[PDB]
């Protein structure tokens, strides 16, 4: 957006950087990389780019499309706080060597195309995304899948399921303060056993350019935590999310822990979601506010919500893209499965934060997403769903501020739910994805690849493997 | 059918029976019981019945319908070969104390109603069922489900996954012969390590009245086994299945093993199914044969097949009633998921055994079922599906004898598949179950109870619990 | 009371604070928190407040009342001595975002309302509270509750029950000095094994603004300890109590120990109580003294005592709010269960400290309370009970200075006792709580919530679980 | 016979490597163990509980007996459910016989009338609330005395309830009296009202006072002064 290639070279020189880490995003959502010496990092990298091979195998350029060209995004340049050798990390866009044409299956290109499409519609020129990803801090994790058995086990010294431990893992005495009490789930130390670690995470985020102001907090509940930061334009917000996960995971790693952003690592404890605040702006001014509308929402904002709610069944294929996503999105902890908007209900897919009369603070919050996938694709899909709602003036059903939990059974049957299985949302995406292909942001090719990837690599593998509970339930049949 | 109450009293006297075990079937399919002294077993038991309480809680008579009356079925009387104290086992029908009206939720009453309905339609007077249930013999099984972890583990000394064991569980040396070789899966000893156990099972079955003649074999492959026996009329065939499972499970138990009839206990090994051969007879003569028809099938037989194939999506709710059922019914080991009939294909839902010109041997084989449920309900549901096909002269799509595996992709898309999830078949049963309620054989009440039971006690519990493979797949997201 | 927002900003600047910990109290009594960077801590925090979500679930704003606004109390600002990253802790009041109306279920608001009500009655303008909370220092604690068993175990290297230990937990030799001798329970080292730890606690309290003067001591008996400090006005005294517990618990935690403020952690050893000294003042002058009255008590003071004794049965619902509270409040260690006032008896609910002729030192001491609950609610409830006694001129029964222990059985039957069970005091609170709702200090809403919380989360859970002693007593029945 | 039964059950298990318990609630999260007591009065070799015209085939004598059981239940339980553990079974849940009403359907009813038909010799009432944690001689005797007091004073039991007590309109369910939920309670009630027991000198005030003291000093107090494990889960962190 505003950082110049020269700013990056200055950063590299001042920091005495010795290596540059070339990063790009894979299909499912994990950042990939290779390293080059800082001496090889010059103007030609920004002008001509870097050559590399379609490596590994699914999503990207196979051996009929092999070679790729990588072009850097100066706004993503950050000094790595973990690598011993001073390193500068930069994210790249994948292009076709010959035509210099942005590769259609590169998640970062999709996000860029989404931003350009927004501008082309004239509706707005900027889509701001604020995402809040919760995560769990564990001490260990082990699992396997064999012919005659299977298991998984996550553990934490201070886990509430360990109150009866005679001694700790390391032989030291059990000092308590593990129990999860009724009344409040954000107790101070010593009940809060991750204060210093979270502070290290926060310190690393701040040193890595994250902006923490107004309602940006660092919070923890048991082993779960969340550190929210200032929003950003679509693409860069997605880059920020990847950076956040990287910083959270490695700060924990360097401090003897292991973090997971999976939706539901614990059965009988809160899942981890990614609440996404969105809003459209044009010429430096907000487009979501209107004193006369419900919850201070403009016609643009309401139509956007109409798109999100209407497209949710397919949108979730990018927004909650894993089998584990549906262990969180299930009746219980006031799961955002109710296809309605509200200001009160937290079990509503879309919630409008109470921000008052300030037009610049008005935004909508899509609560259903989680961080088990690709933020570039998720944010883009959310924008496309919202834009389709604006273009077709889709009206969302009447908002609900009455507590959805205690509602007369016949009146509660009028509240649509989100699909409860990944195979479902994948089927829905396959059946209805035209809003995604608008302006060429998503291609049928990418969408078909995503559908195949999920079915073959996730849905089928889990489905063919007997679940442990099936033995409790059926060994005796 | 032919045994008299006097025959039972003679059996009891001759065998010097000291206890009588009163058995009745619960909703899901497990036999329940209580014991009375032989001295209390007289004519009044057959005339007046025995009183008992709706005990335990789901399916049967709650505390608004509490007390039940049990009437004995003399044909089910058998001497228990396992109980130390000489005991006579007898199955009972649950009646309403006051009206002496057969309880509508007693599986054995449903099977009896199904047989009576058959007679009332005039179509036939007898429905013969031959069922072949495979099972696995293990040495141990353990599992659990906790907040931070879950596991399951089945094991057998001679399991092919144990070739590398330094020593056996009991410290003795590993003598090999565990490997599962290519070429033939029914090798003789010592590769076959369960010869004596299976013989004990067979001996117990024979001593318990099972008839083994013509094509009735005892077969074993690794830890898997099957002992087939002569068919019987619907109700008694279902009683025979319960007896078979009882004898197999306890023969193993008394010999230091543990048996499971669950559909898919091993990932990467054959599942366990229950192939059900069916045929209608009238006035002592077969109704399934016709030289002129395909595979020697009469119009009646073909229409029956039309009913099975047409109703399969809902029929499977009683025929493959567990979540584990769908780990077997999945693309692979030539799983009976293809909704077509054939003489060659074993992946076909219905197969017509090649029996020649003998009309008495002509029958159809529904291959899709497993023994993870209730045989009384499964057999009854199969009959009702077949009878609805006969009454509405439902024509099954053209049979397929070409190997279904290697079929041109466009021509293979014309082959309907069975649903791949329990939630699916339950949804289908809820939407279409009129063929079941014909003649009052099944009641909407029973069907709704079954649907609720499966959703609340099986589908939901498995669905909310993270699967071990999800950790392999998503811990790193 | 006297600290300015500017004083807080100066403290933050001088201490080079990097984080600000936002604290607020939950219903049962545990402080909650979330952290913001110091850079986000400015004048707008004091003027506009901070936004946050009704999080966790019971007591506070659900999803029909969701969002809350937090306003800081400058008098509670303290530098955290435990957090690695320099942090400033501040307590907040919960307000309604829209109306800026103090949330009726926020314990800190109740205490503030109580102080404002005092002023409105004209009776006095300040209520001073001096609280002395005892606690135990342990090395370990473990416990669990399962279907087939349950246990708990607290331990300390120097515990008197460990005299026979062959070697210590860490393998080191048993050096003795664990025995609890007759004659004196405050022996010097080495019998006193917590001298340095208690000094660290005291040092931390002093560095955190606690005032220790005249009769403020640091005392220890075995693993039990107490450090008393100077009183404060109601609200701030309650804030001081929370701070005290925080400092005691974390000083122990940082030094390899674990502290508990529970009423009765040890069976056969002294319980832990919270003696609360109270007194009313007006225009800078004491209102409790009168040379002519018994024990130097004024009419106002005597009526206050009348209120405490009259309302005790319900007052204890906030003053001794746990099931464990009644293991301390039981016939034995001269437990403050006798509903009378005195100067001699320590088993008297109210004791008047012998302070001489100095009017400024005259005060009453409610001995019955413990620190197992919420100090904001406890102190407020005590004030309301006392004020109701003053308004209705309630006369306490005649004081007793004769040793209550050795009293003629017929004359001892005239001494009322406090209820002996939490369910009892909760029932009494439900039946009589009008004195609490006076001036709107407590609302029926809050009181009903408290009653439900205790019944559902504490009373019922303990009541349904078999006690270990029941097995000693009844396994053999 | 009950004492013999317990002896035979306990020792058969003992000789076979097991250990048996008749305690009311040994397992948390599993069914408790009760002692359903069927009772009936006879005279000159003939039944006195039957009557075709009465509800559930009950005679005036039988109904009054039930009136005595339900009326005296609060104190009767001091001999019928005499232990602290007894109240872990007699608690809202597994359809615990805590509802002070009679019925033919409800198993959560203190008294249930078994459906036996028209045979007068089979008509009897079943007191479901008891357990075997005490003394059968005292329990059976106390039950008889409660029933006889009901017959002598023609105590009428409140209207029977055959509607499922579980799903009942909250305002209509508040009219159903419950049994006390604590041993200290039933002991207090026995102390306050035990005249029906002393009738004909069957029980003496002496025996009753001894029982009350025994329970308070040897059972109630000992359990009450000892912290429960769950209190640590609940309050160690206060
Ligand atoms: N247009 C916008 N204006 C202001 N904030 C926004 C906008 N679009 C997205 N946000 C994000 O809303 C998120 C926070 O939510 P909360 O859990 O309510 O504190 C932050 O991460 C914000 O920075
Ligand atoms: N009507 C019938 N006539 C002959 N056999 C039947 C009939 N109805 C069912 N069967 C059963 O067909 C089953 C065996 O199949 P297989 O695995 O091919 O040896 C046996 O269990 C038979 O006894
Ligand atoms: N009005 C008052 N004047 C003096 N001290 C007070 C007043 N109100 C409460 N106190 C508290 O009385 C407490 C101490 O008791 P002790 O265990 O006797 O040393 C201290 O914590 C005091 O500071
Ligand atoms: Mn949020
Ligand atoms: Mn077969
Ligand atoms: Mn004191
Ligand atoms: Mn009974």
């Amino acid at each position: 957006t505003e950082k110049t290639p020269d700013d990056v070279f200055k950063l590299a020189k001042d920091e005495k950087v010795e290596y540059v880490d070339v990063r790009f995003c894979d299909l499912p959502g994990i950042m990939q990389h290779f390293t080059i010496p800082a001496s090889a990092f010059d103007k030609s990298v920004f002008d001509d780019g870097l050559a590399f091979d379609g490596s590994s195998i699914r999503g990207f350029q196979s051996i009929h499309e092999s070679d790729m060209l990588l072009l850097p995004d100066p706004e993503t340049a950050r000094i790595d706080p973990f690598r011993a050798a001073k390193t500068l990390n930069i994210n790249f866009f994948v292009h076709d060597p010959f035509t210099l044409e942005p590769y259609s299956r590169d998640p970062r290109n999709i996000a860029r195309k989404a931003e350009n499409y927004l501008i082309s519609t004239g509706i707005a020129d900027t889509a701001y995304f604020g995402a809040e990803a919760e995560f769990y801090i564990f001490d260990s994790v082990s699992f396997d899948s064999r012919a005659n058995g299977s298991f998984y086990e996550v553990d934490a010294i201070s886990g509430w399921w360990n109150t009866g431990a005679a001694t700790e893992a390391d032989g030291s005495p059990n000092r308590g303060y593990k129990v999860r009490h009724k009344g409040g789930y954000f107790p101070v130390a010593p009940n809060d056993q991750y204060v210093d670690l979270r502070d290290k995470m926060l310190t690393n985020l701040i040193n890595s350019g994250f902006i923490l102001e107004k309602g940006h907090h660092e919070v923890g509940s048991g082993g779960q935590a969340e550190i929210n930061y200032q929003f950003n334009s679509l693409l860069h917000a997605a880059d920020d999310m990847q950076l956040y996960k990287y910083i959270i995971k490695n700060t924990a790693w360097q401090n003897g822990k292991t973090v997971t952003f999976m939706p539901k690592p614990l059965f009988g404890d809160n899942g981890s979601g990614m609440h996404c605040h969105q809003s459209l702006w044009k010429d430096g001014a907000p487009l979501m506010y209107d004193e006369t509308g419900y919850a201070g929402l403009s016609d643009t904002a309401r139509h956007y919500i109409g798109g999100l709610l209407h497209h949710a069944p397919s949108l979730l294929a990018f927004t909650n893209p894993t089998v584990n996503s549906y262990k969180r999105l299930v009746p219980g902890y006031e799961a955002p499965i109710n296809l309605v908007y509200s200001q009160r209900n937290r079990s509503a897919c879309v919630r409008i934060p109470i921000t008052g009369s300030n037009p610049k603070a008005k935004r909508l919050e899509f609560r259903s997403p989680d961080s088990s996938g690709n933020p570039y694709l998720a944010f883009s899909a959310m924008l496309m769903a919202g834009l389709d709602g604006i273009k077709n003036k889709i009206e969302p059903q009447a908002p609900v501020d009455k507590d959805l939990y205690e509602l007369p059974p016949e009146e509660a049957a009028s509240i649509p739910q989100t699909p409860t299985q990944l195979s479902d949302v994948i089927d829905r995406l396959e059946a209805d994805h035209e809003y995604l292909t608008e302006g060429g942001v998503f291609t049928n090719d990418l969408i078909e690849t995503w559908i195949s990837f999920k079915r073959e690599n996730e849905i089928e593998p889990v489905n063919i493997r007997p679940h442990p509970y099936e033995f409790a339930l059926y060994y005796d049949v």
